[PDB]
């Protein structure tokens, strides 16, 4: 109500209630006045050698809230209690509240910055709940609610890239400009707040279980099939058959088949024997899209890398994360030790690997002059009767994504991971309202001389999750995530001497097992 | 409600109501923004020569309220009316209120500190009422509500020490990190307040009476016992007996026995004849605990020191206090005159002393070649039928303590003194919410450049105490605490020329007597 | 009702319902007619060199049901879901049913055993629910419901050892004989069953959490104590003091102390450097009890062995199990690899170790001719203010035990582990009723010529357990039990090529952590 009255409390709890959990999470944000309160037309040409990077777009003076990562809601213990006890989870509800807003005036006079504040400047927030803006949230960008609650993060500047012309920087006649002050906002002073609720649509549970049984080994090895296989041909042209025996799985008949595949290059981590002095951009997996050719990591769902205890990964197919956040616009060459290299190892009984071929088809029609030839294929798409296992979600990883507004789509699982929503959580845009300076005379040109200012405040996000409870009759103990460290020099998922929150390793979700 | 309206009054009264007393106490506090609003990993090795001092832990940017001393609630007169009229007291209720919060911005520009204030910055308070944090309150640390009401105290920085590995500074896999912004707080501006109530659980009354009768002298010295004692043996092997006479207490049969004991070293105060040039750390009483060996002062309840008018104390077994508060991290070598050396002299009819042996057992089996031998023991633990007298509480001393969350414990009286609570009064954590500076561009690294600020305000604590009234038929006058000073140069428990509140001597609670 | 009608179904399910779980478990048993249907007076002298082993007792023709092990109710997966999610469990109810009884006549004629059956022979069962018999169940003996449900176990023969005279085999006048046919039984034919219910009394939860914080390190390492310690003495006799600093835990004042202790010998497992050619029976920990001296493994609660990653254990203080069951009356010398050696490693922040001393007391009274001496003690019993951590329960370990019917006891936690019940689950005695042979004439001597026969059947036991749910705000992932094997040659807690259920390692219950 007033300036000397808090407009919201710090809620950062987490209440497990049966097959239901709410995870409140309050963080503190800073909004710099981006672009000095005006729109800019940003563009670029063929940088990094490729004309893929040429874009046309607009950068706004708006910041936005991007809590589309799992660590923004889950502590590493509450994540551990999730991934070791439940076979699924999905979001149900969402409740965001921006509160305790305070706006500061920085005045640089005589080499002395003076950060005062006014009780009069406003901050306008709106929520794009009709999806009329480019939804830039679910695309794996920075600027999120941090993993650690007393970290104060800055809000990322809202920009978007529209259509360009002929892979150049120049616009096209179909490229549109969206003014964000053409949306009804809510101008908030230092005693006002912004509540907002959201109910998720029915999405499937994230299948957070490892396969406890191979896909091609679903028959029992005791009784043998009543189906015969072609084995050979005699000295004449006549065919011969044998019974499909019990333990032999390389030749039984199968009901179900693995998912999609596209063969990627396999690179050795760890000890490693790799090719030396490699500039691997011209040999990676491209996917041309009306013009230029784009790298597409990670490749679509239905594959895996890192079989089991193998140092070979498919680095084109994995979700490499960093241990700490980095400076925006860095060119440092990181190594295997610095980065959190994701392994989808557990999904190998269902998914084919990415650094090998899937199988082989026929090449020629046989005759008594022509022996039958085969040939390995590097990519196989959807076949009727396929079954795959989607990409695992991680603590340091995205929660949802938006399906594009095209007419058609197939099986909307995001390739990076998470949930494919049709109407995702709306993008909370926020900016500082501009305050003019010392205008003494009238001029028809708009004001360019504003009071420089930022604004800070807190925000809370209350998620709600529906759990799929574990119902297994497995006898022996399962593998579960544990805090195993051979006398470390530091506690992990906890600060250090400086105060830097330190995450050493990624945390998956497939730890419990389940028979096919 | 608003900034120009006080959100709480100064209550510092004390209302004696029958067998019930409420002691309100308002103080004024200052909260420095510790660690510049971020967590730190603190650690240390084997300092002071001993690997006992090696710890691993975290220091928070939170301050806390620690009113766990008796002088924070009791004036020296209201304490005197307590200790001279009542045989017991225990806490019943508790009511804490933080009010009149105001937060100041210090700006050091051109060698000129300018302490302004904003009406917009918040302060978040929560109360750990589920005991999910390390309860660092009841362990005899500084930073309390002062003994004197117009003293303005600063809030102590909340830190805790978790498990370390192999007596080094390095962490272990079982050492946990608690983020305190993961608790639901209450962000308070300059017009808001924080009320909180608490009801104590049923604890025993503090037995605030001296024994008016010895424990081994509970028979009357007029009639003699109907029980005989072994006295000697004749020139043959035959045993002989005598009757237990009336006045003789060194050989009657006893029903009850003293409490626990561990023999400590006895050091002479006053005039004194002590060992010279002593480095007494290698000769003190250690108690090894999974690794290193810790000094444990004071040793557990059931002993005493300073018999009666003896300059010999057990300095390992007493509660030495200071006359005035000291600078944090001092290495001054204080003397007997500066310090308030506690004497548990009055509990000598029940408790054995600490600088002597308790008794003697048998050493050998006797025969007609072997005379019976004895041997003095230096420590005797709980025996069925024991009775002891717990440590006295003092005006300058702790009120409660928390029992640890292990499965088992025996007789939870804190060795330092006071009340052993299972669910103690919850620890009121409080910090300044961080205000960012002049962030002009987006970066994914968290904000490290905050506006430096502190916040002050008042706090009141209303205790409630249940009294055990004195019901004695003693004829002669009892000893009571009195203001006896042979024409002092200053009034005691009152300020001086500078304005320093001066306490010269400790004040016990056992002044009235009571027969066993 | 009839012989061609099953009198009970196979229930071996396990239903997790909130903070409550029922574990049904059906096994199949065989009852040999022990002693050929008559009582025997069994006795022994000082075998194995020690007169401790001399006993006097009686062996009955009764078998009994002994489901007092945790694997008899918990599959290794249902045990894993318990020990990784809950901070406690205790039994609430019990329901035993003996059903599908069938009794077989073996007839050895002309070197040809012919196992027929009659529909007429009975089997009598009763339940000792007034505790009038010696309760031989809770003492860690064989003959239990197996860990694996399709294992068919035989019922152990009920015997007991009464008082003997002067450590010989001869009886005493106070040694009593209990006839078990003097109890009202229930004679069951092949169409009858025996239902029985039992409600447990309120026992404490098993504290199934590791300490996440040391006992002597409960102060925070940031603020320092308001209590001073004796440090040394100057060149004169005068004492000197220092403040207890913050990080230093070897010299702060403590509120709580570890539990009981008796120093045992420490033997190195693993790589190991041990004494060679050892006959360690004359150097172990004995406890003399009215006559002879008994080994007492494991020593009472409040200690530990195996600090952390140390090959040294206290083999006198641990619960060594076997991988497979063994033949009754074996003398094989097993090794470290064959046996399941229990480690109580996680209870080291609270419990002192068993292969070291606990601390040191004072030895002499100091003076200026006598320096202060100390001395390490090997055993310390209950001290007021103690806190310990009881022995962990295991999957291959006992559930309950009976407190003896003496007048007094202290803290009835069984030293082997589990629950100390005053009225334990009653001992289900069962025997074959005797069937006489071909008696053709009258004689006053009783019949010694019976039809040799055994009887088999199924039994189910339905336990009910109350769970103490995990409520922690820990951030980082906890250590949990997992199925970790570096490509084993066999699945563990599962059969092998022969069909032998193979357990390789013991499973504890303290996996989650909890602050003190």
């Amino acid at each position: 109500d007033g300036v000397g009255n808090a407009s919201g409390d710090w809620h950062c709890d987490s209440t497990w209630m049966g097959d239901r959990v709410v995870t409140k999470s309050t963080r503190t944000w800073v909004l710099p006045s981006y672009n000095n309160h005006q729109y800019r037309e940003i563009k670029s040409g063929s940088v990094d050698g490729s004309n893929a990077n040429a874009y046309f777009g607009y950068s706004t003076p708006w910041g936005y809230f991007d809590f589309n990562r799992f660590h923004s809601h889950w502590s590493p213990r509450d994540w551990q209690r999730l991934i070791n006890n439940y076979w699924g989870f999905r979001p149900r509800s969402l409740r965001v509240k921006i509160f305790n807003i305070q706006v500061k005036e920085v005045t640089v006079q005589d080499s002395t910055t003076t950060i005062a504040n006014n009780l009069t400047s406003t901050v306008q927030v709106f929520t794009d709940d009709d999806y009329q803006l480019p939804y830039v949230v679910g695309n794996g960008t920075e600027g999120c609610l941090p993993a650690f609650p007393p970290q104060v993060f800055t809000l990322p500047q809202y920009g978007y890239a529209t259509l360009n012309r002929d892979n150049t920087e120049n616009p096209t006649e179909r490229s549109s400009f969206f003014c964000l002050e053409y949306f009804p906002s809510k101008m908030l002073r230092t005693g006002n707040n912004f509540e907002f609720t959201y109910n998720f649509e029915e999405v499937p549970f994230h299948s957070s279980f490892a396969p406890s049984q191979n896909l091609f080994k679903l028959a029992n090895p005791l009784v043998d099939q009543y189906l015969y296989r072609f084995v050979s041909t005699n000295n004449t042209g006549g065919v011969q058959f044998n019974k499909n025996l019990a333990g032999r799985y390389a030749n039984t008949y199968k009901n179900w088949f693995p998912g999609p595949m596209g063969r990627t290059q396999g690179w050795n981590l760890g000890s490693g024997v790799n090719r030396a002095s490699v500039s691997a951009f011209a040999t990676t997996n491209r996917m041309e899209l009306e013009g230029a050719s784009y790298q597409v990591p990670p490749q679509p769902n239905g594959m895996t890398n890192n079989l089991q205890g193998s140092n070979t990964y498919a680095l084109e197919n994995t979700m490499i994360f960093n241990s700490q956040p980095a400076n925006p616009g860095t060119t440092a060459t990181y190594l295997e030790g610095n980065m959190l290299i994701t392994s989808e190892s557990e999904t190998q009984p269902v998914n084919r690997v990415a650094y090998n071929v899937g199988g082989q088809m026929a090449t020629n029609n046989q005759s008594s002059t022509t022996a039958p030839a085969t040939g390995t294929y590097n990519l196989q798409e959807i076949v009727p009767g396929s079954v795959w296992m989607e990409r695992d979600v991680y603590l340091q990883g995205p929660i949802w994504a938006k399906i594009p507004e095209t007419g058609a789509h197939f099986h909307p699982s995001p390739a990076m991971g998470g949930f494919g929503l049709k109407h995702p959580p709306p993008m909370m845009l926020i900016k500082n309202t501009p305050v003019p300076g010392n205008i003494t005379s009238f001029s028809d040109v708009p004001v360019s001389s504003f009071i420089t200012q930022y604004s800070t405040g807190q925000v809370t996000v209350e998620m709600e999750w529906e759990l799929k409870k574990e119902n297994s009759k497995r006898w022996n103990p399962e593998i579960q995530y544990t805090n195993n460290y051979n006398d470390p020099q530091f506690v992990d998922f906890a600060p250090d001497s400086t105060g830097e929150y330190r995450t050493t390793r990624p945390i998956g979700t497939r730890y419990l097992t389940r028979p096919l």
